[PDB]
């Protein structure tokens, strides 16, 4: 079970999806595909978004077991 | 480019890897291969690395900004 905060995150930064992806180098339907539960990223574009967000990576992506 | 410390992480909690392994469900070849640095895990692994080892993510894996 994973918990994902990155749309609530990046709104309460008034960031928007394309400065995020351009920052990050992807498309901005990555991005917004991500912020959906589409599918997750690879850990170390986990690792450059919590970055860009200045977040610790588990307050955007949460992990239980079960 | 990612630099891990999964290895002193585990070794100094006195974990062996094949305790680790069943810890997270994995096998023993995939924690090692991430402490020689083949195979970085999914982020869902990492995820669950931090966790048990109660340990902030970005202090397991951190990715070197480029």
């Amino acid at each position: 079970m994973i918990i994902n905060n990155l749309k609530l995150i990046r709104e309460k930064k008034k960031i928007s999806q394309s400065e995020l992806a351009a920052l990050l180098e992807v498309s901005r339907q990555t991005i917004n595909g991500i912020e959906k539960n589409k599918y997750n990223p690879s850990l170390q574009l986990a690792l450059k978004i919590a970055y860009y967000l200045n977040t610790p990576l588990e307050d955007i992506f949460q992990w239980q077991p079960e």
